[PDB]
DNA sequence: CTGTATCTT
DNA sequence: AAAGATAACAG
């Protein structure tokens, strides 16, 4: 029981040993010597703990974590009670609102629910330093989540990949987009939103390509 | 009014 | 690479 689910240990232990991910988590280390970086941890791998690998059935795919005190905890855009939904979140739940006919605001930013039900909650970078978005980029993160990506693409089949953002639409060169679809807009935070998110329907779409796929849909009120 | 990306140089 | 311009709205 630790950091890595089971399964996806299983499947990407082999980045481990590689010189870039001994690099990258010696920077991670070296930084949270010298500042506050998010998330903890014990949380910066939460998206291998809710389901096993082989049953993600799609991706959304952020930037990075949130910057700000106890927002950030493994799962991308989500945030554990008492926290209040961010900006980012509260316009993901106002597009949820108008693309899903029978969504309401939950009450709390606690995304578990749909990363149980088989999606994949990623960044294209897991650790952020404290009040600087996107301050770990290019320190070997995207070469890791890379391998992530990847290993859906090559080994599962038929899954919707939602990329939001243009750090994240970096990983659309390595998706099959015949034998998977993606679907990129922009990234819901207040300063993007208005290019594309509010309006994208991509939560109504991915249950429509999941049907035509022969999947269950997600139930995005499930949270 | 301040804090929450994207494009251009 | 890094910073200026630009932009849109809830707390």
């Amino acid at each position: 029981m630790e950091f890595f689910g089971e399964s996806w240990k299983k499947h990407l232990s082999g980045e481990f040993g590689k010189p870039y991910f001994i690099k990258l988590m010696g920077f991670v280390a070296e930084e949270r010597k010298h500042y506050t970086v998010y998330p903890p941890p014990h949380q910066v791998f939460t998206w291998t703990q809710m389901c096993d690998i082989k049953d993600v059935k799609v991706v959304i795919l952020g930037q990075d974590p949130y910057h700000g005190p106890n927002q950030a905890h493994g799962l991308c855009f989500s945030v554990q009670r008492p926290v209040p939904p961010p900006p980012s979140l509260e316009n993901i739940y106002k597009e949820l609102s108008t693309d899903i006919e029978d969504f309401v605001h939950p009450g709390h930013g606690d995304l578990s629910g749909w990363a149980k039900q088989g999606v994949l909650l990623l960044n294209a970078v897991l650790t952020v330093r404290a009040h600087q978005a996107n301050s770990h980029k290019e320190r070997g993160w995207e070469q890791f989540t890379d391998a992530v990506v990847s290993w859906l693409n090559q080994n599962s089949n038929g899954l919707v990949f939602l990329l939001w953002g243009s750090y994240a639409q970096k990983k659309g060169s390595a998706i099959d987009r015949k034998r998977h679809h993606v679907l990129q807009t922009a990234h819901p935070s207040p300063a993007s939103v208005y290019r594309g998110f509010f309006g994208c329907r991509h939560f109504s779409k991915t249950n429509e390509l999941l049907q035509k796929s022969g999947k269950k849909p997600i139930d995005w009120k499930e949270l």
